[PDB]
């Protein structure tokens, strides 16, 4: 009937998003949604603390007393509905509030509250939960993205400085009780060494750092980068500091060491597209939540599993919590970072066979001669990709080959093998260093089987877009004339465009939903005052509408006109009449984003001519066409840890397969599936794909299309 | 004959651009040029470490910071022995031309190295190589500095990416600090000059700076209480402190930044935060800005080079404020030596002069603008000063209006905004503005207020009534093109309107920089940033596709600004504009010189097209010619950035040009009032040469060309020659 | 100029080049004749044409008829040099460019040096 929503405990980037889409998505199924401001201080305090929220708007608690002054504020205003956005004990006052509501009970026994409220108002009180900190040791929070992203900032920045000597720098940055943020920006800037609070170092692990800055240095590697979690501990739990590090660096090998606490930049800057459209759906999810529960149904928290909306029970989390906080203490750290689970271990054991080496004697070589290309137009991430799947081939035991400038250079025999140190910084490195192109292989099909002859090619990993799985389907048709071609080969998605069937999601495509919303940003701080006006933007992703759907999303665009789902004059007529309404609000803006290849005869140029002559007398346009920029400059962290772990996972793959003429799922395409990445045969992808549009016949993010309308 | 260069002491951004164009200006000349790795360190050690350049090793590091030759501490150099090393390693190569880009004392390990080069007679005595190599390279030894540092010891390279840097981390603060009402302290880089951390405040409207310099006063610290706590009684939600890692005390003690949290929270109860930006100040991305002073300095200091002889002392190749110059080193050896002995004997005041006019301006702008006097010590003059923005929205109009309003108050007038240019001034929209209203708007792009391209001429009648209703004593314009024509037209109205024989001022507020009597205008240089940034995805995309020109269509309208500045600083291959007439032949030559470059290492292109330079060759058409005449060798993409080039939040740059000019205006405005029609009561604040000036628009009629709206002589294009040779 | 003649210089472009390299000397118009060329009412030579062929084409036909089918059974009846004749599809293919749709061996291409001579 009403719903309340209140911050208590938040920091992080995207909190705003999930208020708006709670806010609205409430409005919208038909409830009264009310801010309740200062916390859970608010709804004590009552009167101007708690707002009722428009479409356009967009330590008392601890006694008994002030629960029983909130309980009477909301039963003011019929709120019945809880959702509680922030960190960590945040949650915990809302539950004990729920069980404790025969307050109600005790308002009757004092003249508070009427008779008929006790019973129009008990065994209701519905608490939903959202994680929005950036520390959580309560998945993906609202937050996390954009503190990464302050953080590869913040590095990035400081990399160009370290060839000012050969600097060694240390880096703290956040992480008290989850080792998660430093992990994954260790991941993600191809850290020297990391340090968190979870996994303490072991045996001897001083001299082993040394050793691997001594050979960084012999290597040639003009700088270092050790990242520091806040609470990073050994085994006595006891703290290691970086000023530690620092010291034992100097003493140790005289290297030229800065310590550089990054501090509550970390929390600050704008949202990510990742933590926008996340919030997004977390918020929409929690007013669901809401209604859907039931007297029996116990206070959740809302996550996201895997690309899908779930409900977590509240004392699983806070059980969780004290479980993984008893094995700290009892120093059982396996069980710790086992309880962190999967995805953790797995960006753990990434991040460590992709930094440290053993010395070749120590390595069984087979003798196998593995291929990496880029295939397609580029996306950021590439380089990553080749970094990953170079240092694992080379890890078990493989001579590496480099193919550059796609099909193209493979045909022309521009192949090089690559050592570990050839692929060493590519990590933050957008665009292509070996060169990717859009060409298939099939009229240089002998050419190329030549060269996989001269070279002993004994496996192939491509790198690329739709264009690289064209062309395994090409190899793999061409297999029974020309021998060579049976070799295993495996292909990981990298497009902006996230148009490669039997994958989710595809590297580089992350960086251009960024770039879209960076543009939008500057757009409205440009002309903040300017007021009347609809931006229509084009896009890139081809025929797939993910970038104009998921830009527009994060954008919090108007409308976004995208191929795979039609649209006709009338459609466009409705919009443009619903933003001459918008006009008459306080919010005189629009913004309209079109994907570049949504319409053969409604182009960017027809749909801005129709919006500025029925807009006339109400509105006028601006037309942006955002271009190749849109593959970005440097990759964003998630697409540069993408990278990393798709293509070690692929090369895995292809280590496990040599370990073993060929047939068909021999030749595959590792996607991402719901929660897995899977290996699929592209014979099998046929059937899913839409080659006339190069689309996949079914994709996820359409379920979200009504978003756009609710969020305006 | 050769040229060798290095990189020494602190890293600036742009260093590599610096090092860039003084390889390829080098080359071009026809010398040999070397780089000399690891500073001055290379240069004794020798070998591997002075490596020939050719054209192909300085691409791809433009868009890069740090220096990519390295730079190191060099102990050995301060000796002797090293200096004989170096001497002759030097000597080698036969390398008798030098260019040091670096900070302080690197340039006079340069200048002891030029009055010390007697070495060789030395290195004669003990016959480390042979005579006649004496003779021959002896007193011949050229040098030239190049001041890349941010420490500022005129402009330096860095110190706009720094401040970039710096207010980055600003602006990312303040979205966080909505979270309670907290004081944040952030510590930027002087140890001797306060220079970035006074401009760092001045962009950011910080709430109180420290300075090496000006120490404060007794008792700052009662003082900075008040204000922090007027603050939360204006209920300002944050608050910024910015601190020198060397602020003093009036008995040279340092001012810690941790001393400072402690003052707020002791006093103020306040949730307080310390920051140590650290090296990030030197990190990232060469902002457009250094990316071209940078190249320019190089190149100048190739020239300086060709031109010095015996006689010549080794100068530093400088900009004394937009026209390069070379300044006697030891003479700035000298200053630097006479600051720090100001300081010692603390002689702070003169200290402050020594720094010179843009730091004192700098200053006391920064102090009006932070301090308020109360009303009663304010005179108050019975006058009505109106602020208006006219034209397209520019970067930093706000902050335009935020200083103009505020320095008027100070003077005592009453200050009324009109809203949406002469549109809103017509309709009566005006409402009188106070110090809080324009708080916190230095940062804010686009127009608060709001802009409009209509010109007054339709509606002089409605407009003159409201300057009547109103008793508008004065008027301030912040805008473009529109605005100056607006002033004409004012002007040509003042016989039969008597409401338009006040003073009026404006000050240049366009993207495009084709305001006559300005080499500057406000929204420029973020524009410039936003271009640049575009070109370098751009870029990198045909990087690594490869064999890809890309055509960029560019703003501006005729004026070729934007296009020729922006392809300088992203290193374009070509820049077409109106102001410069090219015919098929030009394009051929472009198109022949890029089928050569793809046989090279750096196998990409990038063409700018100013949007109306050409009616016949337009974007499509260079295209298409381009595309067909590169057919098997490279193709195109064409890309039109639209008006996003022009970018959002203001760049540091045009936040404290914006503050600064509109600062002046309003002086002007007040000093005038303090007095009847003549021509010189309507004018255009600009920047010329190395001042800005009024100039009476009358005046400017004449260096005005209407009919494409751009200034007849624009400075910027004596720098044409610069990007082919540095393409 | 032919309307597919090259994909780059359109008549846009060659319009463009002309009036820029031409300005102290002239001055262009640009026209795309468009589909009155089809024609209003046929030319007497196209009239006699088509009746021409067409009733010779219908003798061959009848003589068809007057004798389950070969390749000379699907002709094509064109204008060769100074007879009209049959030529079976199959003949025509090699005789054929299927990319830009137009035969390989043109006649008039020849006279070609006539345009610049009558200038």
């Amino acid at each position: 009937s009403a719903i309340g929503v209140l911050t208590s405990g938040g920091d992080a980037q995207g909190m705003n998003a999930a208020v708006r889409a709670v806010v609205r998505m409430g409005i919208y199924v038909g409830a009264k949604v009310y801010f309740i401001y200062e916390g859970y201080q608010g709804m004590v305090d009552g009167g101007s603390n708690i707002a009722e929220a428009d479409w356009e708007s967009v330590q008392a608690f601890r006694t008994r007393e002030g629960r029983l002054k909130a309980a009477c504020n909301l039963l003011q205003r019929g709120i019945t509905n809880l959702c509680v956005i922030g960190g960590d004990g945040s949650l915990t006052g809302a539950n004990l509030f729920r069980k404790e509501w025969s307050g109600l009970l005790e308002e009757l026994a004092r003249n508070g509250q009427i008779d008929k409220e006790a019973v129009q108002k008990y065994a209701y009180l519905n608490v939903v939960g959202m994680v929005g900190s950036i520390d959580n040791d309560f998945d993906m929070t609202i937050g996390t993205d954009s503190a990464l992203h302050r953080i590869i900032e913040v590095v990035d920045a400081i990399m160009t400085t370290a060839q000012s000597h050969q600097r060694t720098f240390v880096l703290e940055v956040m992480g008290r009780h989850c080792g998660y943020l430093a992990l994954v920006s260790a991941l993600a800037c191809g850290a020297d060494w990391v340090f968190l609070p979870e996994s303490p170092p072991e045996e001897g692990w001083e001299e082993q750092m040394c050793v691997k800055l001594s050979e960084n240095r012999a290597r040639k590697k003009r700088l270092n980068i050790i990242i520091v979690a806040e609470g990073a501990i050994d085994t006595q739990n006891k703290p290691i500091t970086s000023e530690k590090i620092k010291e034992l660096v100097v003493t140790q090998l005289g290297y030229d060491t800065r310590v550089t606490i990054l501090g509550h930049v970390q929390r600050g800057g704008t949202p990510s597209a990742f933590d926008r459209i996340l919030a997004s759906r977390m918020g929409v999810e929690a007013v669901i939540a809401l209604l859907e529960a039931t007297p029996d149904t116990p206070a959740c928290v809302v996550s996201l599993n895997g690309n899908h909306a779930v409900r977590l029970p509240l004392m699983e989390c806070v059980q969780m919590t004290q479980d993984v906080q008893k094995a700290m203490d009892e120093r059982r750290f396996q069980d710790a970072v086992r309880l962190r689970g999967r995805s953790f271990a797995g960006n753990l054991n990434t991040y460590k066979r992709l930094a440290i080496k053993l010395p070749d004697d120590q390595i069984p070589k087979t003798n196998c001669n593995v291929a990496v290309i880029n295939v397609g137009a580029p996306a950021a991430g590439m380089n990553a990709a080749v970094r990953s799947a170079v240092r694992v081939g080379i890890a078990d035991g493989h001579r590496m080959l480099a193919i550059y400038d796609g099909f193209d250079g493979f045909a022309k025999g521009q192949i090089k093998e690559i050592g570990w140190t050839d692929v060493g910084g590519w990590t933050g490195q957008g665009g292509s260093i070996l060169g990717t192109k859009r060409v298939l292989p099939g009229k240089y099909l002998e050419e190329i089987a030549t060269q996989m002859r001269t070279h002993s090619i004994n496996a192939l990993l491509i790198i690329g877009g739709f264009e690289a799985y064209l062309g395994l389907l090409e190899l793999s048709a061409a297999r029974e004339k020309h021998e060579e071609f049976c070799v295993p080969m495996v292909m990981v998605p990298a497009t902006v465009s996230n148009n490669v069937p039997g994958s989710d999601f595809s590297i580089g495509a992350d960086t251009a939903l960024n770039t879209i919303t960076d543009t939008c940003d500057r757009i409205k701080q440009s002309a903040s005052g300017t007021k009347r006006r609809v931006f229509i933007i084009e896009t890139m992703g081809g025929y797939c509408g993910y970038l104009a759907n998921m830009g527009g999303l994060a954008a919090g665009a108007d409308a976004a006109y995208i191929f795979e789902e039609p649209f006709d004059i009338r459609d466009l007529q409705s919009n443009v009449e619903h933003l001459t309404e918008k006009m008459k609000t306080t919010i005189q803006r629009g913004l309209v984003l079109r994907n570049e290849s949504c319409s053969e005869n409604y182009t960017t140029d027809f749909i801005y001519q129709l919006y500025s002559e029925e807009g006339k007398g109400v509105f006028d346009c601006r037309k942006n066409v955002l271009g190749h920029m849109q593959q970005g400059g440097a990759p964003s962290p998630f697409d540069r840890n993408f990278g990393t772990k798709i293509s070690a996972r692929a090369m895995e793959w292809i280590t496990a397969k040599l370990k073993e003429f060929t047939t068909d799922d021999s030749i595959c395409v590792l996607g991402i599936s719901k929660r897995n990445v899977i290996f699929q045969p592209v014979a099998e992808l046929k059937k899913q794909t839409d080659f006339e549009h190069r689309i996949p016949k079914e994709q996820w993010w359409l379920k979200l299309r009504p978003l756009m309308k609710i969020l305006a």
